[PDB]
This record gives C-alpha cells, structure tokens and sequence, in this order.
C-alpha cells in the first residue's frame, strides 16, 4: 500500500527521459513498491515501437523547428510533446497479461483525478490502435482528446504511461503529425479549467492514490535504476538505429 512518487525529469533530452521509463520498468521486480512518475519533454515527437519515423513526421519540419525525434519502448501512435504536456507513468506488480484491465483501471484513476478539478472526462470507446482519437486508451473531454496512453506487460510487472495536454500548442502538434480536422479533435485541459501543471499533477496524485489505494510518497530514483537508465540511453535511446526504427 506504500508507493513511490518520482518527480524525475530530463527536459532538453527526450531520449534520456524515455530511457528512465524503461529503466524503472525493467529494474522492477514483482513485489517492489508501485511507482508513479511525473515528467515533461521540450518540443519533440515520439513514435511507437513499431513505427517508421518517415511515416508520420517530416524529418525536415522537425529539423527546421528544432523538434527532437525520439522513439519509445511501447507501441501506439505518434505524439507531439512540449512543456504544456504533462507525461506520467505507472509501474507496478502484475499477476497476469490482461492489457484491457490495466488501461481500464488507469483511465478510471485519471477520470477521478480530473473530476477533482471540475473537468468531466471519459475514456475512448473504440478498439483500434490506428485511429487518432476515441480509443479506449484515450481520455476524452466531451468530443476532444486530452490524453493519450500506451503500455507494456511482462511476467511480474506492467508499465502504463500517459501524455495529457494541459497547455500544449495544439496547432504545432497538428502540423508535425501526419494523419488525415485533427486540430478539431484535441484540446487542452486549460480550455476547460484555468489550472497549472502542478495542480493537474497534484490532482492525479490524489486520483491514483484514492483509486489504486496506494500512498505515494515523494522519493528519488535509485542508483540501480539510474545506472540502468544511463545504460539504456548510451546503448539505445541515444542512437539513430533505435530512433529511426531499425534497431
Ligand atoms: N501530447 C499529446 N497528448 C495526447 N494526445 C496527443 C498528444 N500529441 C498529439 N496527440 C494526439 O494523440 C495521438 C496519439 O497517437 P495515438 O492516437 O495513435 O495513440 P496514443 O496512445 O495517444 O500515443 P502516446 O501513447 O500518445 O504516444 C496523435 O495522433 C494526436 O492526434
Ligand atoms: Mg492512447
């Protein structure tokens, strides 16, 4: 019932940030304390594990506006992040491989969280990874998408991470990601309520704590975890074969 709240970031370096995630996920052993990580990324585009960089983004537009190109451990679509986006991930013990339940429980915690801020949201309905919005892995505010999520599961452990749009540049996001309006399909938490990043963070902290019945206490990353992260970074996340999609 005791948990770890990690306010671990790496702005300026999206690739190292993703490395931390896989690091806390891979070092984790069945029975450890649940982990809740909050973090942000500066202007960058993150694609899923099975994606092909040159199939969702124009490497040129990103070379022009200084958008970092990073690829994550989990599948799913391509997203645009900037400091207006509040990313967070949960790592806990797992006794099965049921993906549907993880997303259902996590989305439940997020809904309870935004309620606290007076924002009534709901999870998407469709079971289609290809469609941009209204997926069961998304959280909707009315008809607009405000949060996207992906995850992975292995024997004894599961990972779930999300990206919520608090005050992100919805135009820019639309411009960088190819789909085929999108702009008209997403929205920021602040379109509904005037709240800061921390307020949304503190809201989610209570939400996940109350929903999951886990007392998350601010903690720091461990040497073991930090080492593995540097490891994952140096040998994968900081390489082109991985970020392009060849590794
Ligand atoms: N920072 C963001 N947070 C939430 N949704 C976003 C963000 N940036 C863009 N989007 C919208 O969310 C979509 C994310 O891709 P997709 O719908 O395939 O799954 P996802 O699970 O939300 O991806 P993530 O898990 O967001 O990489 C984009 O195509 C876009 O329409
Ligand atoms: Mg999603």
């Amino acid at each position: 019932m005791e948990g770890r709240l990690l306010l671990l970031e790496t702005p300026g370096n999206t690739r190292m940030s993703l490395a931390y995630d896989e690091a806390i996920y891979r070092s984790f052993q069945y029975g450890d304390k649940p982990i809740l990580r909050f973090y942000r990324h500066d202007r960058s585009v993150i694609i899923g594990y099975f994606q092909v960089a040159e199939e969702e983004v124009d490497l040129d537009y990103m070379k022009k506006n200084g958008i970092m190109l990073a690829r994550r451990y989990t599948g799913g679509g391509a997203v645009y992040h900037d400091l207006g986006d509040l990313n967070f991930s949960v790592v806990r013990s797992s006794d099965d491989m049921d993906i549907t339940s993880m997303f259902r429980t996590m989305n439940e915690a997020v809904v309870n969280s935004l309620r606290i801020l007076g924002l009534d949201a709901r999870p998407g309905e469709l079971n289609d990874v290809s469609i941009p919005v209204n997926k069961k892995t998304d959280i909707m505010a009315g008809e607009k998408k405000i949060m996207g999520a992906a995850g992975a599961m292995r024997k004894g452990a599961k990972l779930w991470h999300a990206a919520m749009l608090v005050h992100t540049d919805l135009d820019m996001l639309s411009a960088v990601l190819k789909v085929p309006s999108t702009r008209e399909r997403v929205a920021n938490v602040t379109d509904f309520v005037d709240v800061s990043i921390d307020e949304v963070r503190n809201a989610l902290i209570r939400g996940f704590s109350e929903t999951l019945h886990i007392d998350f206490r601010e903690d720091t990353i461990t040497e073991k975890e930090e080492s593995l992260a540097r490891e994952l970074f140096d040998k994968k996340y900081s390489t082109e074969e991985w970020n392009m999609g060849l590794l």
